[PDB]
């Protein structure tokens, strides 16, 4: 349960440091071994939680949500990769377009599906760009994406104007979960150069100096799943991007 | 409801045809979709199919429990999705739409969701979808290339082909609420060319629509809710061209 | 002009509703776009877009400085082919084309031309673009699936996912010259759904298409002498 | 042959694993190609494979014809278009090409070569066709995602789905030519999700390779002509 | 025949329009397509189109064979999967379908079928195939946005992309089985708009209709027999003189 | 300014040599010094200059290509990115399908979108298969294409017979701007092999020894931008170029 609008929490962090945020999917864990998970991050040092996998078993992503609900007081934040991921229980959603699908139903039209669910339920909503970098991991296949290669910057800096000047304030840029590599440094920082969105940087940061570099960069916001204990793994994030 | 669903079908077949009534988990509250529920069995319908619809998430599994404990006809998962599962149905008609252009809805859910269908035990009924000109809200969202009326090779070749790939059920879809339904002559030469259950649906409204289309070789008939009284004019329409 | 047109908008709102006026630069001369332009402010219209259906561009830069020069009403662009972006203008209609099958129209050329959009100093206001059937031409080369007339529920659908993607106008569009306009309850049910800035254009001939187009809940009504201040006078 | 193609590989995998040699009718003259077969099935083969980029289709009836009247192994068809259907042949691999990004690939063309399968008697085998990385020609023409090599769950949440729409076949394809054949962690992961018939091809062209493909989970291992070269592979699958 | 199609063509072309009678190999014997070729060219037809059909490709090869000895006028491959080429015709038409969402339809199957083309040596005559509303079968199935028939402009700007690319021919198609033929204000601006020779088919039942699309501008009206075929075709050619 | 059709100078050109063509995006300069690029280039033995890129600010391609008109006598030839990419100026267009792009907006949409303003400015076109082969540079992934792979040559000489067939008597494989490697020698050879199009090879061509291997591989019409920065380009490098191809 967190009452403050997450957006302004993530202002409130950003005049001192650099946001990290833990990413945790439903289906690979119970929901009490969500709870331990999480509360190892948040010992960890961790922000947030960002919860959303590939389900549509309502019940269960709910049932995962109100127990962190229950436990935790830094934001859960839902990271919907199918429609059905939304849930009351959370205190804010990632509204987000992939912009480089080739595929209509990634950039809008499971937005347009979802739209109204969002609405009814009340639940703060950030408006984001969703930009997969090479190599893309399992998202940038399934979403049917062109991933942005590694050595053309100014591709990703594009879609993040573009995406700014639409309206989208937050702009990930996702070298899919498990990258070997995390998305090049020269990327991130032609993408803060250009645009004032709350940049966010995810995909292979794993040891304490890839978050350094990352954060290094440009990036506001650090995701990391939590493949290593799992409190050691964020700390190290942690105690890099300071 | 105990036994198999495609068991129960094959023996109701065996005297006469079947009807299920579709309830949309949106239109109505878990215990006015009940009462509705028990208005259709008491007008004859064999199963309740569940139904739309894109809307919130636990909606559908309040639904499907609510009526589990208060009906003995079977609940049958109809998603307009795959993205639906509840673990309160009885069985889940597991379809591709054939006629989309998107990959996403040929394959692509379906492979998002089958998972979660494995988790659950959940009868999986292998079905293909088919939208026929005018094709509805689901033939517009679907991005599918609507059947023309007056092409029923087109529908009979795509029911074979699905025959061939394993799909031994296949549904001729008008669009909900459609002005007319699927024609009968292109029911007549699915039935034809194929030992396919043939489930029509989208448009059927009077006893004089339901008889037109069981006559015409149906064996499932489709029907939404727009009373007791009118899912019974259904039935005995069905019933009088036996 | 010297103002910011967003603000120019919600001062208009907050005490009646907008016209805007569509000039394409290739149809006309610079001088004879600044006088339809100007015969029709004398009509009444709140600001004037310039925009090509067309591929050619060479005149825009030309129509865009001549106006700058002699109206003080703002200039928004609304870009048809790509090339649609001059330093004259005082505002874009930064859109989306949201039920195209073309990723390029969704944001493909929105990426070729942002720095140069950021490079000039231009406004530009972030819009949802939608294409109601039957369409007109834009709906064809645009690779639309133009929205059923009879189908507002998608309309509004797609209005509020993009104000959740942060897009704060949503423009209506039947297709220049469509035999209709979009219908009064696909205008209403959007302006329920959202608080969007709702644009509606296309087939807004007479001052009795601009009642039931304004008073459906459109905000802003565009058309393409004074026969726009009958249109005028029509949204009051 | 007289027994159901099914019902031959469903005995002979409960004993050992299953061998197909696939010849391309344009490659060669009839009589090239029974030589061809004979020899793979001397080797020890369970089966062949008619397809390719078909352009021209007496090739393929003059071939299939050749075929049955002096081999006892089945012929399956393996079509590369629409144009693929013999009468000569035992069975078909009724496909549908999963990964596909064209309709025309997922269920167009099968639509179109239906009513034909219909009209001969043929048995007609339904499968789920996925590409893996390279994928070879049929990954660029079939217009294909092919699935990374690293991500082993696409798959087997493609060869579930194709399950659950009741393709009871399903075939991992690296592409012909392909430098690596399908990466094992892959085929074990699909083989544990599902009950089809697994069928993998492309890269295969050792006795090793086969010990790889069929230890990590494949049923059927599809080869292509690389006795000596058939005996080696399907002893390697021992 | 023995001689460049497509100069036979601009010779007719100096005088008078060009008519083709649509045979499909699937729906009779070659003896009988003879026959029914014969009957045509009795009535006034420059030629045998032989295509329409997606299936068996041995059917073609004995129909085209069979005419080819038999009858004097070109025969133009029409084909319909990447199958239907014959060495046993004089020419074929190579089409992009130019209003498909889908690139095999495009560039595709065209690729696949391209060698087998350059194999035999069978004049390949370069051209543009835009799917008209309603459109038929072949717009369905090849995954088409059928150009409105109250968009003429959309019809025009594809036939002068297709002009700049090398698509010397340009065919109009409403669909085998349309109500009505492609609309003669379509015809007229296409032809007004480039040099191309421009063919229409699909709805042409009637000498009146064939009056009317060749009166429109096209230079090549396409019908099927639509036994009787002589007097039919008859109707037709003498509708367009 | 180029009186002549473009199409038949190649053809003699061809009689004796090969062409090279030099590649100049209108908006890394100013006119003036786009027109200084073009008489180094074209003392260093150019063909001629192509005009490309992705063109934004609405007239200075225009600008660009009417100050190139005015003071060189080689042609000038649009290699349009996108819809503007047209000027009166301009005494030819490459009027391209981007034949393995999986998005039919850049197959016939955008070609068919400029049709009318090709014609009505009575510019030359020239009917041209454009062919992305790997890695394929920023123009294979703005033109959401499959890139040829560099061991795939029979796809591409595919593609170039479709294209040939389908009256498009030109042929660009382009490796892309920027591209490591330029288009595989193997590939060149197979597609002039199985054609009679105007090939074209375009994208990673940086030197001498790389437009010999490439000219001397089969193509045509050898394409390099002026690889220098600094001027230093006239020739020099483009010398150096046009040399290795002779």
């Amino acid at each position: 349960m967190f009452k403050m609008k997450v957006e302004d929490y993530f202002h409130d962090i950003l005049r001192e440091r650099k946001i990290h945020l833990t990413l945790i999917d439903p289906e690979e864990q119970t929901p009490e071994e969500a709870v331990e998970i999480a509360r190892a991050a948040i010992r960890g040092g961790t922000d947030g939680i960002m919860l959303g996998g590939s389900t549509t078993d309502s019940s269960e992503l709910d049932n995962t949500a109100r127990a962190l609900r229950e436990n935790i007081d830094v934001p859960i934040i839902l990271f919907p990769g199918n429609t059905t991921g939304v849930s009351r229980y959370a205190d804010a959603i990632f509204f987000m377009s992939l912009l480089n699908s080739t595929n209509p139903y990634w950039e809008i039209g499971a937005q347009a599906l979802g739209a109204a669910t969002v609405k009814k339920m009340g639940i703060e909503a950030l408006p984001m760009g969703y930009l997969v970098v090479e190599p893309g991991g399992t998202v940038g296949w399934v979403g049917d994406t062109k991933p942005v290669p590694r050595n053309k910057p100014d591709i990703a800096a594009a879609y993040a104007m573009a995406a700014e000047f639409l309206g989208m304030r937050l702009f990930y840029l996702e070298a899919g979960s498990g990258a070997p590599e995390h998305v090049p440094e020269e990327m991130i920082a032609l993408v803060k150069r250009c645009t004032d969105q709350i940049l966010i940087v995810g995909g292979g940061i794993r040891s304490g100096e890839d978050a350094a570099r990352v954060a290094g960069a440009g990036a506001d916001v650090v995701v990391t799943g939590t493949v290593v204990n799992v409190e050691d793994k964020i700390r190290e994030i942690v105690e890099g991007m300071g």
